[PDB]
């Protein structure tokens, strides 16, 4: 599924997100463009052999099984093709976990390299919320 901006920004809140650990529902909705183009299949390779996966793109070498990513953990405890679906729980309870683990949002390459430090209120406003 590809959701639009606002509907994104609505079901990041409905699962949670705003103000989780601290981080606005803007700065999630810029890291979900940046990693996913908000697509919710979007899948990606790096260059280790672990694959990213959904609308923030998690990753697994540590957060969800994939069977192909050797010596990875999956801390998230699920497949990362729950990852994929239309529905963003599995993001979304995944997302809280990585962004408990020490580095806040740094987790994300590109929240730290597009999103950090910008206006990232732009991303939700307007938004019925
Ligand atoms: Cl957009
Ligand atoms: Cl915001
Ligand atoms: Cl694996
Ligand atoms: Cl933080
Ligand atoms: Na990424
Ligand atoms: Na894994």
């Amino acid at each position: 599924k590809v959701f639009g901006r606002c509907e994104l920004a609505a079901a990041m809140k409905r699962h949670g997100l705003d103000n989780y650990r601290g981080y606005s529902l803007g700065n999630w909705v810029c890291a979900a463009k940046f990693e996913s183009n908000f697509n919710t299949q979007a899948t990606n390779r790096n260059t280790d052999g672990s694959t990213d996966y959904g609308i923030l793109q998690i990753n697994s070498r540590w957060w969800c099984n994939d069977g192909r990513t050797p010596g990875s953990r999956n801390l998230c405890n699920i497949p990362c093709s729950a990852l994929l679906s239309s529905d963003i729980t599995a993001s979304v309870n995944c997302a809280k976990k990585i962004v408990s683990d020490g580095n806040g949002m740094n987790a994300w390459v590109a929240w730290r390299n597009r999103c950090k430090g910008t206006d990232v209120q732009a991303w939700i406003r307007g938004c019925r919320l």
